[PDB]
DNA sequence: GGTGGCGTCTTCA
DNA sequence: TGAAGACGCCACC
């Protein structure tokens, strides 16, 4: 269908908020994304890059230390706000 | 051949 | 300057 009109780093967002821990490893920012919008179960390959890209340069994610093979991934706190007024929009 | 971290390159404002 | 994202590389298994 068409794209979301959400940027990744909002898409991101959406996913790190609505898990229980509030971190995630890539592959479970993927599957929310694709159960969440559908138009990712399609798209054609990259997507999951462009994903990637954004975590490791964006100051907006952190990566987690693994507790005891993927990292973890977690929202930046002092980045929160401008990620919610991103979204309100 | 898949995965995941991070990089290159272009477009645009 | 830099957000934004399409696309590439490569260590690792």
């Amino acid at each position: 269908m068409p794209k979301p009109i959400y940027s990744y780093s909002i898409l991101i967002f959406m996913a790190l908020k609505n898990s229980k821990t509030g971190s995630l490893p890539v592959s479970e920012i993927y599957n929310f994304m694709t159960e969440h919008f559908p138009y990712f179960k399609t798209a054609p390959d990259g997507w999951k890059n462009s994903v990637r890209h954004n975590l490791s340069l964006n100051k907006c994610f952190e990566k987690v230390e693994n507790k005891s093979k993927g990292c973890l991934w977690a929202l930046n706190p002092a980045k929160i706000d401008k990620m919610q007024e991103e979204l309100q929009k």
